[PDB]
């Protein structure tokens, strides 16, 4: 189903991307960017439509287009308005040049499974239209992310996803026992960070199976976290490793357990230009100057010319702050000491509809 497909792209889009940035942090929202290609596949057809929602993890043998937009509406509808059970928001926008006119059918998809807004643009004064998208975004992320576009080949058409999420822990760290400690960056790396501290009763696995450690807090709300250390210099033997049936692996080993929990304060940001990975998951009609994007408009033959991502993410001893933004640009065509001292992964799942909502590759926490 749609949880599973979704996962299952989420994973592969962190390993790829894992690969081509060895030593910068990584932190992306997956689930921002499953809703943003998703909502394009609405303006796609033929090859390179097939293509694009088989790089999902969508057999189109096994379910329809329109079931895929109805799941993907109600995880919008689950995601688009903030509360205690999930403190999230989520939307999408489409920025449009003033001399395109969207085809109807696909009007009212976006704005029906995606609640998208169409904003019209003058792309021809890009300096403005950037600067407009960026505050627009900048807004929607409660300036959490801030120059998406930076300055920067111009688009007569912009997708826009965002993503904010807030979350308390269930269990909060200690605040006197804050202290600043070595982060272990790598063999000639040593950075100074506060780290956090708590003595609690946690659920915790040591993984027989896999060379780390890990457990998993639960936020207030519907919001869960995994907090997974490889071994040192084991990184790339867990993240080859992580998957569905992985998860579920963990889930069933993990027991309440006496933790001496050491966990940085951790603020961090990435940009990532996620075409190449796309197109390393087989996503790449997109791109080419046989993209078909006929659903869209018969104004222009489209391809798409850049897909970017920009998130952050902060920890501290109350909670967690994550935010994300993604474009894509189209042209006409015993207690436990358990310390998080050095590189791990964070991985935030909504444990209602099991979105992965946040993947993390911590290299350096400040
Ligand atoms: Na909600
Ligand atoms: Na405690
Ligand atoms: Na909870």
């Amino acid at each position: 189903g749609l949880a599973s497909a979704n996962v299952d792209f989420a994973f592969s889009l962190y390993k790829h991307l894992v690969a081509l940035s060895p030593k910068k942090n990584i932190f992306i929202s997956p689930v921002s960017i499953s809703m943003a290609l998703a909502m394009l596949s609405l303006g796609t057809c033929g090859h390179t439509r097939a293509q694009l929602l088989q790089g999902l993890g969508f057999n189109l043998t096994e379910r329809s287009e329109t079931e895929i937009h109805q799941g993907f509406q109600h995880l919008h509808q689950l995601f688009a308005k903030s509360d205690t059970s999930l403190e999230m928001t989520m939307g999408n926008a489409l920025f449009l040049d003033g001399s395109l006119e969207l085809l109807e059918s696909f009007s009212a998809d976006i704005k029906h499974y995606y609640e998208s807004e169409v904003l019209a643009m003058n792309f021809q004064d890009w300096a403005t239209a950037s600067r407009q998208i960026n505050s627009y975004v900048k807004n929607k992320t409660q300036g959490k992310i801030v120059d998406l576009f930076s300055g920067d080949s111009p688009a007569i058409l912009v997708l826009v996803n965002y993503i904010f999420f807030k979350g308390t822990w269930t269990q909060p760290f200690d605040l006197a026992s804050t202290r600043e400690e070595n982060f272990y960056v790598d063999e000639t790396t040593v950075v100074k960070v506060p780290m956090m501290l708590q003595s609690s009763t946690i659920s915790y696995l040591h993984d027989s199976e896999l060379p780390c450690q890990l457990v998993q807090m639960n936020y207030v709300g519907n919001g869960t976290v995994f907090f997974i250390l490889p071994d040192k210099g084991k990184m790339n033997t867990v993240i080859a490793a992580l998957s569905r049936d992985t998860i579920n692996r963990w889930s069933a080993g993990l027991t309440s357990s006496q933790v001496d929990l050491y966990i940085p304060k951790v603020t961090i940001s990435g940009v990532y230009d996620l075409g190449d990975v796309l197109e390393e998951m087989g996503i790449a009609d997109l791109f080419t100057t046989q993209a078909n994007f006929s659903r869209i408009t018969q104004d222009a033959q489209l391809k798409s010319s850049k897909v970017v991502h920009k998130a952050v993410l902060q920890l501290n001893e109350e909670g967690t702050e994550a935010a994300g933004a993604m474009f894509l640009e189209a042209i006409p065509r015993k207690p436990i000491i358990l310390r998080f001292n050095q590189p791990f992964i964070i991985m935030i799942f909504d444990h209602f509809t099991w979105s992965s909502l946040f993947l993390a590759r911590v290299m350096n926490p400040v």
